[PDB]
């Protein structure tokens, strides 16, 4: 039976299956390779995926996203805690765990992180069977390598909930790595992952013996990501708009989400492209908003956020006892690498050393958690 591999990301979730020597990362019917990581409940429905992310400004309390942040975790967490204040959903404490309480037909509910995470994995699933025509059961799901084993029992648990079988809980590095085939290329192999998502930044050091992989080191900061960089177009467009137009857009929440979208977009265009435009008809009081962004604007918006990447690179090479020049290879993952400044900054930092990139970065630990569901299915 088909067996896939699923990155069930902080925001963006992933599912590839390896088919005839090949990994396909299956689209959606509507092409698209990717699910946010959000749920929506409303009078009427559940919504799953890009359907939930595109009524968060008019459903904010009940919209879900960073389930991942509360998987596996307990209410008095001092991360929940933290979190919490963050999120415009209503997090509760049910005997010790967290719940998320949404309103939901009419009806007040909650549901565990695993339960919010299955509705995703339910996605993933009925994607995933859309492409191949069969039912799909088997599956490797991916975790951070500092997942402890609530977190990844509470990973699996979402799978079940989802009707998956889950074959194996794996680390993403471990997955981004079989995907390049480090496993199989030797002597001891130190490996770099340079993991930095839409929420969050993870250095791994991995070192494959015999094709046994070992984390030697971890470090990154669990609250920057490409949110982040969108963050600071965000600020930057807002202050352009009430420059020109004498109108402060902050408070519309609509107005913000719709230039929050079009940021992110501009920002993933400046990856290719040295330019990208803004056009949005009628952002506010009436007013279009047409303009444009250059990559070197964008570089100097979040300078100091790109910089700064390199000092958990740094400690994770302390911690793992290795110099930079012990590194036999360095594996982008997370669709933020894919900025050119990014790179650029890493390979640099290695003295010019390539950069596994060939690979989408966002697909490569669902690329290498399909191979493994292969290998074990
Ligand atoms: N071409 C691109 N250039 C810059 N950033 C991108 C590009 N493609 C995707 N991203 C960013 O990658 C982040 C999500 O990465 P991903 O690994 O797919 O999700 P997760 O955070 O769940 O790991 C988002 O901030 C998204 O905007
Ligand atoms: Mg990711």
């Amino acid at each position: 039976s088909p067996a896939v591999g699923i990155d069930l990301g902080t925001t963006y979730s992933w599912v590839g299956v390896f088919q005839h020597g090949k990994v396909e990362i299956i689209a959606n019917d509507q092409g698209n390779r990717t699910t946010p990581s959000y749920v929506a409940f409303t009078d009427t429905e559940r919504l799953i995926g890009d359907a939930a992310k595109n009524q968060v400004a008019m459903n904010p309390t009940n919209t879900v996203f960073d389930a991942k942040r509360l998987i596996g975790r307990r209410f008095d967490d001092a991360v929940v805690q933290s979190d919490m204040k963050h999120w415009p959903f209503m997090v509760v404490n049910d005997a010790g765990r967290p719940k998320v309480q949404v309103e939901y037909k009419g009806e007040t509910k909650s549901f565990y992180p695993e339960e919010v995470s299955s509705m995703v994995l339910t996605k993933m699933k009925e994607i995933a069977e859309a492409y191949l025509g069969k039912t799909v059961t088997n599956a490797v799901v991916t975790v951070p390598a500092y997942f402890n084993d609530s977190q990844r029992q509470a990973t699996k648990d979402a799978g079940t909930i989802a009707g998956l079988n889950v074959l194996r809980i794996i680390n993403e590095p471990t997955a981004a790595a079989i995907a390049y085939g480090l496993d199989k290329k030797g002597a001891e192999r130190n490996v770099l992952i340079f993991d930095l998502g839409g929420g969050t930044f993870d250095v791994s050091i991995l070192t494959i013996e015999d094709g046994i992989f070992e984390v030697k080191s971890t470090a990154g900061d669990t609250h920057l990501g490409g949110e982040d960089f969108d963050n600071r177009m965000v600020n930057h467009f807002i202050a352009e708009f009430k420059r020109k137009h004498k109108k402060d857009i902050s408070e519309n929440k609509r107005a913000v989400r719709r230039l929050r979208t079009a940021c992110e977009r501009a920002k993933r265009t400046l990856s290719s492209s040295t330019q990208a435009s803004i056009e949005i008809d009628s952002l506010y009081e009436g007013i279009d908003f047409y303009t444009s962004i250059t990559r070197a604007r964008f570089e100097e918006l979040n300078a100091d956020l790109f910089r700064g990447t390199l000092d958990p690179v740094e400690k994770a090479l302390r911690d793992a006892k290795l110099d930079k020049s012990q590194i036999h290879d360095i594996v982008l993952v997370g669709g933020s690498t894919r900025i050119p400044k990014i790179q650029k900054l890493l390979q640099d930092f290695f003295n010019g050393k390539e950069l596994n990139k060939s690979i989408n970065p966002d697909e490569a630990v669902a690329y290498g958690a399909a191979v493994q569901a292969a290998i074990l299915s």
